[PDB]
């Protein structure tokens, strides 16, 4: 059956809980108005956004006594083609001795501030755009919209526009094609990244799915995490999460059906590239020349469909069941411990 109730309850104890939420809340606001208040970077920082997947509430609560790592987006007005990232970064150190001495370091291309309950993870962000655009753009991140640290599940009325108050999504003319400037993973070179069209797209799949989505991409990243030892070291994270809003069908109508329905058309769908023994290439929702599988291996994917083949007959064979206590073990030999019986 679906048990839908059962797979609230789940979803409820896989959340990250209320006092980590607030935690990282608590910890953004105090960085953004310490950002705010500091002369030195007064006439840079644009603004200071949370992201990742606590704000598309696609984030599952951390193990054991771990840190959920909290991303911050730091956006500025410095021009890329003559500042390398590790000048825009240095320019930030003041500011981390001033007010995280001994608590931060440099993680690369993020600044990882390791707080009490909580790490901070600061990218520092450009803007390409000159001119209007350019102004356009940072009264865009000025906006309410962009500087809500309410996650997507908080706040279902909330669309990508500058005059939304806690109206539909701004016209893709103002947005689209208007990625911020980041570091590189590797090489002190600027890539683009576009994270407020990845959450702006997540909330209009979750809204095309009646607000299954989130909750099924944190059901899969719990059974990955669960069936860890079973499955591929990767993808986890954000290729994963894109791999579910891939694969999932619009007008999801339930938990239990969507999850199936999901599986079945990652199997159908990558079955050719699975017996090449090759990976796809999908294209990011933020940038869309990028792809988002680009750092997973053929390897890694092809062990990722085959645990997904067993995960489906797992899954296929709990919704089929009409009794409610079978149905349940199912869905907890799939999911564990956490899933509650009737
Ligand atoms: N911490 C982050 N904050 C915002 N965006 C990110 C972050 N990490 C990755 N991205 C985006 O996701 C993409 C994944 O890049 P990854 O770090 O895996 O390899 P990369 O060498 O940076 O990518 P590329 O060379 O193709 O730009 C990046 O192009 C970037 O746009
Ligand atoms: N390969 C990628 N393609 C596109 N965007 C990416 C990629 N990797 C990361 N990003 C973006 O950068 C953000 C920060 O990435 P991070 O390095 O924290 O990976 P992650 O921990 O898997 O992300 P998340 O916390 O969202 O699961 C992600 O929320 C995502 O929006």
């Amino acid at each position: 059956m679906e048990l839908q109730p059962q797979f609230n309850e789940f979803l409820a104890n896989i959340r990250p809980t209320d006092t980590q939420k607030e935690d990282w809340k608590s910890g953004a606001r105090t960085l953004r108005e310490r950002l705010k208040n500091f002369e030195p970077l007064k006439e840079i920082v644009v603004s200071t956004f949370l992201q990742g997947s606590i704000r598309r509430s696609t984030a599952i609560r951390p193990l054991g006594d771990k840190r959920p790592k909290v991303k911050i987006v730091v956006v500025t007005n410095l021009d890329h083609t003559r500042m390398s990232p590790t000048d825009a970064m240095d320019l930030f150190i003041p500011f981390l001795e001033k007010y995280y001495p001994g608590k931060w370091e440099t993680q690369g291309r993020s600044f990882g501030i390791t707080l009490s309950y909580v790490e901070l993870d600061l990218v520092i962000t450009a803007i390409p755009e000159s001119g209007a655009e350019k102004s356009h753009l940072e009264q865009l991140y000025k906006s309410e919209s962009v500087l809500t640290v309410n996650s997507l599940e908080e706040q279902t009325d909330w669309r990508l526009n500058k005059s939304w108050t806690p109206v539909e999504d701004a016209p893709a003319s103002e947005w689209k094609a208007h990625p911020l400037v980041l570091p590189d993973r590797e090489k002190n070179e600027w890539g683009r990244t576009h994270p407020l069209a990845q959450i702006r797209w997540t909330a209009e799949k979750n809204r095309l799915c009646n607000g299954h989505y989130i909750n099924l991409v944190r059901a899969v990243k719990w059974w990955r995490q669960q069936n860890s030892e079973d499955l591929p070291k990767y993808p986890k994270g954000y290729p994963l999460e894109h791999l579910i809003g891939n694969a999932l069908d619009n007008g999801t109508t339930s938990m239990a059906q969507g999850l199936v329905q999901l599986m079945d058309t990652f199997l159908s769908r990558w079955a050719a590239i699975y017996n090449q023994k090759s990976k796809p290439w999908l294209s990011d929702h933020g940038v869309a020349e990028h792809d988002v599988m680009a750092r997973l291996t053929a390897e890694d994917f092809c062990s990722f469909y085959e645990g997904i083949a067993s995960a489906a007959e797992i899954a296929r064979n709990a919704l089929a069941s009409e009794e409610p206590q079978e149905s349940a073990q199912l869905w907890r030999q799939l999911f564990g411990s956490k899933f509650p019986l009737p």
